[PDB]
C-alpha cells in the first residue's frame, strides 16, 4: 500500500508532542528510503505527482519551521529522500490557508485587545514563576488588568463577561484564581526629569529591553486618555522585566500619545524615532529590534489611520485622525526605506521607496541606484532588468557589474570584472567575480592557478578566495589539493567547502567525521528553508536549498557502502526542474561521487554524466559550458556524443555542420557493416536516424522521397517508439497538399497513411497527443464530409472516395480498439463538436469512440454532452450515443437519468423569472424540486464540474506501463453534489444570473453562477485552451520561477442559451475597485458629465484626444496603488501580491493578444483580493471580433494608466515586460500544439459563430472566417505584424514584439478612440 | 570620454549580434541624451555624429516591421537636412523611396513620375558628394 | 592513416585552409591535440581556451598549454587576469616563469603599469619576443 502509511505519517508528523513528531519523522525517513521505487513511480508516472506527494511536501516544508532542531533536520532529510521534485510537478494550491491572516487586524480599546493583553500577561504569570523578582510586577499587573474589566462569569452578557468567554479558560482559570488578590504592588516609578534626551543610544537606553522600557515609560507619562493611562500604569513596571509586552503596548502607547498632546511631546517621540532610524549599526541587536519595533508602531499607526478614515467616512474623531495622520506624515519615507534596507527587510524597503516616489513627486532617475540595489538584494532579476531599461544616464561600472550578475551573463560579466580590477585593484569582490566566472565556464585548472597568483601577490585574500580552490579541486578529483586547501583555512563555511570536506572525509574513509559534517551541512541547508516556508510559493523560492538536500541524500547513500545504493539516479534527475541551476550542481556532485568509488563501468558512467550536463547546459543556452561538457565526455558513448554534438550545432543555428557531424557519427558508430540490434545501441541508432531525417527536412537541398525514406527507416528500426511514427505522419501531412494539388479527392490514401501513423504513435506515447489526436480526427472527419458531398454531387471519383473512406474508417476503428480512453478524453470536446457529421458511417465510428470515452469517464463525458443533448439533429445524435452507452453498460442508465433531471432543473433555475425585485430567492420556497431531487437517497452522485476534474492529466514520458493503460486521469479529490445551500443570490451586475452554491460530498461549498441568455460553448473551449497553456507554463522553468499562471474557472453550458459558471471568489472588476477609491477621495464623475464629455464617432481624432487629455484623465488620477496598499498591509504580502498582479496581467495580456481577446472593459477584468492576481471573464468576443463593433477596438489588450500605476514606479518596465517576454517566448516555442488545438476550436460547428437568423437543417454552423482567424493567429505567433501598410519586414523578435504591443496598448491616441464603456480613462 | 560615438558603436555592435530591437532602443536613448532637442548640434564633429546616428536610426526603423513608411521617410529627410553635403543621406533616402514606390503606386509607371523625379534627384546629389555607392545609384 | 602528419604540415605552413580540409576529411573522432591544432589554426580562442584547460587537466606538465591559456586570455583583453595567471604558474613552478614572462610583460605595457614592466623585464634576458621588445622600447 504505502498510501495509508504516508497518510498516517503525515498526520503523526503534525503532533503537538515534539517527541512524537521526531519518532514519526525518523520512521518516515526510513519508509521513504525503503519504498523508493513506489515513490519514484508516484512522482514520475504522470505530468503531476500524485496528490499524496504534494501533501507530504507541504507538510514537511512546514514541519521544518518547527522549533525543535531535530524535527527541522528530520524533515530536511525526508525532503532530500523524497527528491527535489520539480515545483511544476507539485500542486501547492490546496494550501492557501489563511495562516498568518487570522483576526484582530486593528484593535485599540476593544477587549479583543484586552484579551491579547491578558494572555500575553498570562504567559508572563507563568513567566512570573521563573524567579520572584518578576513575581513583583507580573502579579499586580494581572490583578489590575482583571480589575479594569469585568472579571467574572456573570450570566449577564457583560463585556468582560464575554472576554472571560474569550479566554481559553485555562488562562481564564488563572485569572479567576486570584480575581481580587493584590500582590503588594511596587507602586513606584521614576519621573523623567533630567533623563537622557537622545534616549536610544545612551545611559539608560543602550540596550533593547531597557531602551524599550525607558521610551515606553516616557510615553506613559504623556498620554492623557483616562482609560488608556490606567492600564499603561498597570504594566509600567513589568515592561521592565518584559520586553515582549513592551513590544505589545508600544504600538498603542504611541497612538494615544499622538492622538493629542503638547506639540513637543510629539516632537520628542519624533526625534526618538528619527534617531533610531537615522542611526547606523556598526556606525548590536539593539539596532535590529529598535528599528523592527519602530516599524511595528508605524504599521499600527497607518492601519489605525485607515480604519479611522473609514469610520469618519461612514468632530473629535476627525481631529484625532488628523493628529495621528500628521505624525505619520512627518517621518520621511526615504529614511524608512534606507533603514529597512539596513534591517534586511527588503520588501518593506521596496514598499517605502515606491510610496516615497509616488506620494512625494520625485524623479525616479535620481534614485535608480538604490532601487537596483534593492532588487539585486531581493534576488529579483526582473527588477534589475527594469531599472536597467529605465535609466537614461549611462550605467556606472558597478551598476553594469550588478546588472550582469543578476541577469546571469557570465562572459560579459568576466570582461566587466577584469575592467573593474583594473580600475580598483585592491577590492576583493572583483577577484571573487572573475574566479566565480572561471569556475562557471568549467575552467578549473585556471581557477586553481588564478587563486594561487592572487595568493602570491596578496596573501590576505586567499582565505576568502579559498572557496574556489576547494571547489575546483574536488571537481578535478585532486584529493591531495583538497586536503591541503582545507587544512589551510577552517573559517570558510561555504557550500563548496562543506562539500569538499564531506567528499574528502569519504575519501579517507573517516565514518564519524563524515556523519558529523553531514549533520552540520544538513542543518545549515535547512536554515534558509525555515525562513522561506513562511511564505506563498515557498517551494519554488527555496528550491536551491531543496536541491542541496537532494544532493546530500545522494551523497550519503553513495558513501555508506564505501564506509562499511538503491537510489535511482536517472529518475531522481528527471524529477528535478529543467533548469541549469537545478541540474548542474547535482551532476557535478554525481561525477565526484562516481570518482570516489571506482567500479569497472565508471569511465562510462562519468561520460554519461558529462553528456547529461551537456544536454542541460544546451537547452538552457550555455553553449560554452555545453561544449566543455562535450569535451570532457571522452568516449564509450560515441554515438550519443555525436548526437549531442549535432544538437549543439543545430541550436547554434549551424544546421549544415550539424547534419555533417551527425552523418559522420552514424557512419562511424553504426557502420553499414553490421545490424545494430544491441538494445541501447538500437535506441541510439533510432534517435540518430530521426535527428538526421529532421535535419534533412529543414535543409533545402534534400528531396522529399529521401526524407520520407529516412523516416520510414526510423519507424522500422524502432517500431514501438512514438517519435518515429509522429514525425513520419506529420511529414506526410506536410507534403500532402503539394503532392495532391490541394484537392482532397486524391488526398484519400495519403490521409489513410497519416491517420494510421498518428494512431500508432499514440499507442506508444502521449508526448505529442495534442498534435496527434486533433490532426488525426480532423483529417478523418473532413475527408468524410468531402466524400459525402461528392456522393451527392455524382462525380465518378466519389466511388473512389467511398472506398478510401471505408479504409480510413477501418484504420480509425483499429485505433479505437488499441488506444486508451483518456487519450480520446483529451479530444472529447472536438469529438462532440463533430457529432452532427453528415456521413452516416463516419458517425457510426465516431459514436463508437464517444461511447468508449463515456463508459470510461461517465461524469466528465456527461457534463460535456449535457449541452448538445438539450439543444434537433444534435438532440437525436446525442441520444443515440447515450443509448449505445447504456446498452454497453446498464448501470449508466440510472446515472444518465439522474443527470438529465438534475440538469434540466438547473436549467429551469437559470431561466426562472425573478419575482419583481429582491436580491435573495430561497431554495426551500422558490424551487423545492431541485432540493428534493438532490436530497433523495436514490439520486446518483453527480460530480461537481470543477476544472480539476474536467481536465485530464496525461502520463509522463518516464512511465512505461502507466502509459496507454493503467493510468488514472483526474487524480485527486472528487466532490459530488451532496445538496444545495438554501439561499440563492440574484446579481445586479451580470444580466440577472442567480448564484446557487452547491454543497459537496466533502462538506465544502461551491458557488456556481447560473448565467442565462449566453452561449458558453466558446468559453468552455477557451478554458480548455487556457488549461493547456497552463500545463506549458508549469513545465517551463522560467515561467514557473515567475509563477506565471492563468486563472481558469469552470464553464459548463447546460443548453444553447444557458450555463453554470464557477464563481471566482474574492474578486471585483477593475471598474468597481477604482470607482470605490475615487468615491473615497471625493473626486468622481457622474454619468452626467461623462455624457457631456462624450462626443460622436464622427468627431475628428483631435477632438477626442483633447477631450480625453483635458477632462477625462485629469478627473481620474491614478490611484490603483492604493488598492494594493489597503488590501495587503503586510509588506511581504504587499510585495508578493504586487508582483503577482504584474505577472498575471502580463500572462493574460499576451494570451489575449494571441487569441484576439477583446471587450476587456472594467468588469471583464477582476482582481483577487487575496492573491492580487488578475482574472479575465466574458470570453465571448474572441479572435478579433472587437474590430467589428460599431466603435472598433484598436488596442491589443487593456493597459490603461491606472493599471500601469498599480504596477509601480517603474511601470510596464520591470516585471510586467519580462513576464510578457517569457509568455511570448513560451507561446512561440509551443506554437504547434497550441495551433492544433486552436484549429480544432475555430472549426467547431457547435460554437455559435453567427447569431441565429430571425426567421425560424443540420446542427452544424460553419465558421466563414475560420481560415482568416487561423492565419492571423499563426502570424501573431510567428511575430508577423498585420500593420504592413506599405511596409514589408521580417518577423519581430520577442522583445520587439512585446515592446510594440505595450506601446500600442498604452498609446493615448488609440485609447482616446475606444468606446467609453471600455472606460479608457479609468 | 566625449562620446555619443559610444552609443552609435553600441548600436552597431548590437545590430551585428542580431539584436536589432535593443540596438534601436540604445541608439534612440543615446541620441536623446547626447543631442537633446533644446540645443541644436551645430558644431563640427557633433553635427557629423548627429547625422550618422539619425541615419542609423532611420535604417533600424526601416528594418523593423512595426514602423510605417511616413516616419522612416521623415527620418531620412531629417538626415539629409542635417548633413546636406553627406552622400549616404541622399543615397538612403532615394533607396527607400525607390523601395516604397512600387507599393504606393500599384506598380503603374504613370503615377510613378513624381516619385521617380525625387528618386533621381537624390541619387544625383548622392553622387555629387561621394562615390561610395556609385554602382547602386548611377545605374 | 596520415592525416595527423598532413595537418601538422599545413599548420606549420600556416595554411588554415589545409587544416580545415584535414578536419573535414577525418572519419575518426579528432584527438585533443588535433582539436587544439584546429582551433589555434582557425582562430576561435574560446573553443581553444576550453581545450587548453582540458589539456592542462590531462597533461599537467606541458608548458605549451599554459602558453595557450595565457595567450587566449590576452587575446580577449583580460590583462589583469593574465598577470595573475602568470604569477600563479610562477608560484607553483619557477622554471616556466621565464617562458611565460612574455605575456605578463605585454599585459603590463598594455595596462600602462611601467613598474611591473620594469620588474618583469629586469628578470629576463632570453626573451626576444615582439611583446618584450615593444615593452623594452616603451620603457626606454
Ligand atoms: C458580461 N456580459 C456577458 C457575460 C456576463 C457574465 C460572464 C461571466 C461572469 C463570470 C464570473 N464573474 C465573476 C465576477 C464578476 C464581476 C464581479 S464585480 O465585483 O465587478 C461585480 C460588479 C459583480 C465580481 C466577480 C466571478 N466569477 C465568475 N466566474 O464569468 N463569466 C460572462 C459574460
Ligand atoms: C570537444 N567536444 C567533444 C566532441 C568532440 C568531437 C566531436 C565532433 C567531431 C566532429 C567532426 N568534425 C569535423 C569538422 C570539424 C571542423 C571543420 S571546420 O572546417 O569548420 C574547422 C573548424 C576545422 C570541418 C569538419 C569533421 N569530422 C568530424 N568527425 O565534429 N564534432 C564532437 C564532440
Amino acid at each position: 500500500d504505502l498510501q495509508t502509511t504516508l497518510q498516517l505519517s503525515m498526520k503523526a508528523i503534525q503532533h503537538e508532542n515534539v517527541d512524537v513528531r521526531i519518532h514519526a519523522l525518523t520512521s518516515l525517513k526510513e519508509t521513504l528510503y525503503k519504498n523508493q521505487e513506489k515513490l519514484i513511480k508516484y512522482a514520475t508516472d504522470s505530468e503531476t505527482v500524485e496528490p499524496i506527494i504534494s501533501q507530504l511536501v507541504t507538510v514537511l516544508l512546514k514541519g521544518c519551521q518547527d522549533a525543535n532542531s531535530q524535527a527541522r533536520l528530520l524533515c530536511g532529510e525526508c525532503l532530500g529522500e523524497l527528491g527535489a521534485i520539480d515545483p511544476g510537478r507539485l500542486d501547492f494550491s490546496t494550501t492557501e490557508t489563511q495562516g498568518k491572516d487570522f483576526t484582530f487586524v486593528t484593535g485599540v480599546e476593544d477587549s479583543s485587545f484586552a484579551y491579547g493583553l491578558l494572555m500575553e500577561l498570562t504567559r508572563a504569570y507563568l513567566a512570573y514563576a521563573d524567579n520572584s523578582r518578576a513575581q513583583d510586577s507580573a502579579a499586580y499587573a494581572i490583578q489590575e488588568l482583571l480589575s479594569i474589566y469585568d472579571c467574572r462569569e456573570m450570566e449577564t452578557n457583560g463585556p468582560g463577561h464575554q472576554l472571560w468567554r474569550r479566554f481559553p479558560e485555562h488562562v481564564r482559570e488563572i485569572l479567576e484564581p486570584h480575581l481580587n488578590t493584590r500582590y503588594k504592588s511596587s507602586q513606584k516609578s521614576t519621573d523623567w526629569s533630567g533623563v537622557k534626551k537622545p534616549i536610544y543610544l545612551s545611559k539608560l537606553g543602550s540596550n533593547f529591553a531597557e531602551w524599550s522600557a525607558s521610551w515606553a515609560g516616557y510615553l506613559i507619562t504623556k498620554v492623557r486618555h483616562d482609560l488608556a493611562s490606567k492600564i499603561f500604569t498597570c504594566c509600567s513596571i513589568m515592561m521592565k522585566h518584559d520586553f515582549k509586552v513592551t513590544i505589545y503596548l508600544l504600538p498603542h502607547i504611541l497612538v494615544y500619545v499622538l492622538l493629542g498632546c503638547n506639540q513637543e511631546d510629539q516632537q520628542e517621540v519624533y526625534a526618538e524615532i528619527m534617531a533610531v532610524l537615522k542611526h547606523d549599526d556598526q556606525h548590536s541587536d539593539l539596532c535590529q529590534l529598535s528599528t523592527q519595533t519602530v516599524f511595528s508602531m508605524l504599521d499600527h499607526l497607518t492601519q489605525w489611520a485607515r480604519h479611522k478614515f473609514q469610520a469618519l467616512k461612514a468632530t473629535v474623531d476627525y481631529e484625532d485622525y488628523q493628529s495621528v495622520t500628521r505624525f505619520l506624515d512627518l517621518i520621511p519615507q526615504d529614511t524608512l526605506a534606507v533603514a529597512s534596507f539596513r534591517s534586511k527587510a527588503y520588501t518593506r524597503a521596496v514598499m517605502h521607496f515606491e510610496s516615497f516616489i509616488t506620494e512625494k513627486k520625485q524623479n525616479i532617475q535620481e534614485h535608480l541606484g538604490f532601487l537596483q540595489k534593492l532588487y539585486a538584494a531581493m534576488h529579483e532579476p526582473d527588477g534589475v532588468a527594469g531599472v536597467s531599461a529605465i535609466r537614461k544616464a549611462e550605467p556606472s561600472l558597478k551598476e553594469q557589474i550588478l546588472e550582469h550578475e543578476s541577469l546571469g551573463l557570465l562572459r560579459d560579466a568576466t570582461a566587466c570584472y577584469d575592467r573593474a580590477i583594473q580600475l580598483e585593484p585592491d577590492q576583493i569582490i572583483h577577484y571573487h567575480g572573475v574566479v566565480k566566472s572561471m569556475l562557471g565556464l568549467g575552467q578549473l585548472s585556471t581557477v586553481i592557478t588564478q587563486v594561487n597568483g592572487v595568493h602570491a601577490n596578496r596573501s590576505e585574500w586567499t582565505d576568502e578566495l579559498n572557496t574556489y580552490r576547494v571547489e575546483a579541486a574536488w571537481k578535478l578529483s585532486q584529493w591531495d589539493l583538497v586536503e591541503n586547501y582545507l587544512a589551510a583555512d577552517g573559517k570558510s563555511t561555504t557550500w563548496s567547502v562543506r562539500l569538499g570536506q564531506l567528499l574528502l572525509s569519504a575519501k579517507k574513509r573517516d565514518i564519524t567525521a563524515f556523519y558529523d559534517s553531514l549533520k552540520l551541512v544538513r542543518a545549515e541547508q535547512i536554515v534558509p528553508l525555515s525562513a522561506a516556508s513562511f511564505e506563498r510559493g515557498s517551494y519554488q523560492r527555496g528550491y536551491e536549498y531543496i536541491v542541496r538536500l537532494h544532493m546530500l541524500c545522494e551523497l550519503e547513500h553513495s558513501i555508506k557502502p564505501l564506509f562499511q545504493d538503491s537510489l535511482n539516479w536517472v529518475a531522481r534527475l528527471e524529477m528535478t526542474q529543467n533548469s541549469y541551476r537545478a541540474k548542474e550542481p547535482i551532476l557535478a556532485l554525481r561525477r565526484a561521487l562516481l570518482s570516489l568509488n571506482k567500479r569497472p563501468d565508471y569511465n562510462e558512467m562519468v561520460g554519461e554524466c558529462w553528456l547529461q550536463s551537456a544536454r542541460v547546459a544546451r537547452k538552457a543556452g550555455h553553449h560554452q559550458t555545453a561544449y566543455n561538457a562535450l569535451l570532457n565526455a571522452g568516449e564509450s558513448r560515441l554515438a550519443e556524443l555525436y548526437v549531442e554534438r549535432a544538437k549543439w550545432l543545430w541550436s547554434k543555428g549551424d544546421v549544415h555542420q550539424a547534419l555533417i557531424v551527425l552523418q559522420k557519427g552514424v557512419e562511424l558508430c553504426f557502420p553499414e557493416n553490421e545490424t545494430p540490434p544491441e538494445g541501447k545501441n538500437m535506441l541510439i541508432h533510432g534517435r540518430a536516424m530521426l535527428l538526421v531525417g529532421r535535419f534533412m527536412e529543414e535543409t533545402a537541398n534534400f528531396e522529399s522521397n529521401a526524407i520520407m525514406k529516412k523516416y520510414k527507416d526510423v519507424t522500422a528500426c524502432l517500431p514501438e517508439w512514438e517519435d518515429g511514427h509522429f514525425y513520419l505522419a506529420k511529414y506526410y501531412d506536410k507534403l500532402m497538399p503539394m503532392v495532391t494539388d490541394n484537392k482532397m479527392e486524391k488526398q484519400g490514401d495519403l490521409i489513410r497513411y497519416i491517420v494510421l501513423h498518428f494512431g500508432r504513435s499514440l499507442q506508444y506515447g502521449n508526448q505529442f497527443i495534442y498534435q496527434s489526436m486533433p490532426r488525426m480526427l480532423t483529417l478523418w472527419l473532413d475527408y468524410g464530409t468531402k466524400a459525402y458531398e461528392w456522393e451527392k454531387a455524382g462525380r465518378s471519383d466519389r466511388v473512389q472516395m467511398r472506398n478510401d473512406l471505408g479504409k480510413i474508417n477501418k484504420v480509425i476503428t483499429e485505433h479505437t480498439n488499441y488506444l486508451a480512453p483518456y487519450q480520446f478524453l483529451t479530444a472529447f470536446s472536438q469529438l462532440i463538436s463533430r457529432i452532427c457529421h453528415s456521413h452516416d458511417e463516419v458517425f457510426v465510428v465516431l459514436m463508437e469512440i464517444i461511447a468508449k470515452v463515456f463508459l470510461a469517464y461517465p461524469q466528465q463525458a456527461m457534463w460535456m454532452m449535457t449541452a448538445v443533448s438539450k439543444s434537433p439533429m444534435r438532440v437525436n445524435r446525442c441520444k443515440e450515443i447515450l443509448n449505445k452507452a447504456i446498452h454497453m453498460k446498464k448501470s449508466l442508465e440510472k446515472f444518465v437519468g439522474d443527470a438529465t433531471r438534475l440538469t434540466d432543473k438547473l436549467l429551469e433555475l437559470c431561466n426562472k423569472p425573478v419575482d419583481g425585485s429582491s436580491s435573495t430567492l430561497s431554495m426551500s420556497t422558490h424551487f423545492k424540486m431541485l432540493k428534493k431531487l438532490v436530497e433523495e437517497a436514490t439520486f446518483s452522485e453527480i460530480l461537481i464540474p470543477l476544472q480539476s476534474v474536467m481536465i485530464p492529466t496525461l502520463p509522463s514520458i518516464l512511465g512505461t506501463h502507466a502509459n496507454h493503460a493503467s493510468h488514472e486521469p483526474f487524480p485527486g479529490h472528487w466532490a459530488y453534489i451532496a445538496g444545495f445551500d438554501d439561499m440563492v443570490e440574484i446579481l445586479a451586475s451580470l444580466q440577472k444570473p442567480k448564484k446557487i452554491s452547491l454543497k459537496g460530498s466533502d462538506g465544502k461549498f461551491y458557488i456556481m453562477m447560473c448565467k442565462p441568455k449566453d452561449d458558453l460553448r466558446k468559453d468552455c473551449r477557451l478554458m480548455e485552451f487556457n488549461s493547456l497553456i497552463n500545463k506549458c507554463l508549469r513545465k517551463d522553468a522560467e515561467s514557473r520561477r515567475r509563477e506565471l499562471h492563468i486563472r481558469t474557472y469552470a464553464v459548463i453550458p447546460l443548453n444553447d442559451e444557458c450555463g453554470i459558471i464557477e464563481w471566482v471568489n474574492n474578486t471585483a472588476g477593475l471598474r468597481p475597485i477604482l470607482t470605490k477609491l475615487y468615491k473615497e477621495k471625493g473626486v468622481y464623475m457622474t454619468g452626467k458629465e461623462l455624457r457631456q464629455c462624450m462626443l460622436p464617432k464622427s468627431a475628428a481624432l483631435s477632438e477626442k484626444l483633447k477631450v480625453f487629455r483635458e477632462f477625462l484623465l485629469p478627473r481620474h488620477p491614478p490611484i490603483f496603488h492604493e488598492w494594493f496598499l489597503r488590501t495587503f498591509p503586510d509588506p511581504t504580502s504587499w510585495y508578493s501580491s504586487r508582483s503577482a498582479y504584474c505577472r498575471s496581467t502580463a500572462v493574460m495580456s499576451m494570451v489575449g493578444y494571441i487569441l484576439g481577446l477583446g471587450d476587456r472593459h472594467g468588469e471583464n477584468i477582476l482582481f483577487d483580493s487575496l492573491t492580487g492576481e488578475c482574472v479575465h471573464v466574458d470570453f465571448n468576443c474572441l479572435f478579433n471580433k472587437g474590430e467589428t463593433f460599431e466603435v472598433p477596438e484598436i488596442v491589443p489588450f487593456r493597459l490603461t494608466h491606472n493599471m500601469v500605476n498599480g504596477m509601480g514606479p517603474m511601470g510596464t518596465e520591470g516585471l510586467f515586460r519580462r513576464a510578457c517576454e517569457v509568455t511570448m517566448r513560451l507561446m512561440r516555442d509551443q506554437r504547434e500544439p497550441l495551433m492544433s488545438v486552436l484549429k480544432t476550436f475555430l472549426h467547431d460547428p457547435l460554437v455559435e459563430w453567427s447569431k441565429p437568423v430571425k426567421g425560424h437543417e443540420t446542427g452544424e454552423v460553419v465558421n466563414e472566417k475560420a481560415k482568416t482567424h487561423v492565419l492571423d493567429i499563426e502570424q501573431r505567433l510567428q511575430g508577423v505584424i498585420k500593420t504592413r501598410n506599405r511596409v514589408t519586414g521580417l518577423p519581430l523578435s520577442i522583445e520587439g514584439h512585446v515592446h510594440y504591443l505595450i506601446q500600442e496598448a498604452t498609446d493615448e491616441n488609440l485609447l482616446c478612440q475606444m468606446y467609453l464603456g471600455w472606460t479608457p480613462y479609468m
